[PDB]
């Protein structure tokens, strides 16, 4: 092959095996077997392991930002739910190289890696404004968003260990999640009440957000 | 004098990102000499882990409340001193939250957290809905310390109260769906009045 196919190639097969196992586990030499070249080969693409990496980190979260991505159509709770079965997906797809990258966190990530998982939380941020209609979000609204954004990496990182929970109920309780943190908020705050009234406006009324509250009505047994 | 440059050190990166710290700076404070911080720590990383240590230790600490009353009112006063010590600590958790050993230590207080919880809520096996909740609220608490010092745009008073409405709402969720769960929220409403569970049901009903 080609050289720009080789090094398309070779960014390929380390996301492969730097998705299923945790980075300590995967060598140059495992990359090169599976590439089928040599090990100093691959060194002609990457100086080094952590550059490789980094490459194999920039396709993945690409990939999940692009994941993001849902028209703005119909009811948001809906919309949200799509996304989080292709972020579960995603998980997944990459969930041993996920949870060793993320239980890292930033101190053990280089510089590079840790801007890459941060333009993912970003790309989440920039997305869930735009489904919003917001532009300029006040204080709150920021953080219920990015705090949500925190609980979603959590309930994904907490499915794989164990994976005693399926997939399908983690989805609808973090949309769920996303209503009832927003709700919590609104509380304290007209500017954020205003919005949630309009978002939960453009839910059907025989919706999930509507079961959900039929449910707790019902546990509370009123 | 060990205990004492500890409490420097700590003091210091408090105050400020790590790279804005240095040896030099440390021994000032405490004042000693460059060679005699060295006497104790073989470098900067070791009296910062140190330092991380004693916090952590003091975090840990203020998780402890006594079982009495409104398990709401228990965790508001937990909330209280949580901001206390992020308030306390501010630039410096700031930093350190964006080495293995400060993981673990990062991670030792997170665990410290789990375990006040399941106790409170009297829970030696918890189910694993139960588990992945209050882990998740843990991160919850923890990204909310984070962005509230950001630019302090928010009174600490609304989101100690906040959190403590968000462990309701999380715990609500999949109690909705789940039997084992409907039942432990069952039983942790015995003792709150119509408590943060009794208002969320009323707002996410008044809402929509």
């Amino acid at each position: 092959m080609g050289v720009e196919e080789r090094r398309q190639q070779l960014i390929g097969v380390a996301l492969d095996l730097f998705s299923r196992r945790s980075p300590d586990e995967v060598s140059i030499d495992e990359i090169a077997s599976a590439a089928g070249i040599s090990r100093p080969l691959v060194y002609h693409y990457f100086p080094g392991k952590l550059s490789l990496y980094e490459a194999a980190l920039q396709r993945a979260s690409d990939d999940l930002a692009d994941r993001f991505v849902e028209p703005r159509q119909g009811p948001l709770g809906a919309r949200l739910l799509r996304v989080m079965g292709r972020y579960f997906d995603f998980v997944d797809e990459h969930g041993p190289g996920f949870s060793a990258l993320m239980r890292g966190g930033p101190a053990v990530g280089s510089t590079t890696t840790n801007a890459l998982v941060d333009s993912v939380r970003q790309a989440a941020y920039v997305q869930i404004l735009s489904h919003l209609d917001v532009t300029e979000p006040p204080a709150r609204l920021e953080l219920v968003v990015r705090s949500w954004i925190s609980l979603a990496e959590s309930t994904a990182l907490l499915w794989l260990d164990g994976r005693r929970i399926p997939r399908a109920e983690l989805e609808t309780q973090l949309v769920h999640d996303f209503a009832a943190l927003m709700a919590v908020s609104a509380a304290y705050d007209e500017e954020m009440g205003a919005l949630v009234r309009r978002v939960l406006a453009d839910e059907p009324e025989d919706g999930p957000f509507g079961d959900l509250v039929d449910r707790l009505l019902a546990l509370s047994a009123r």
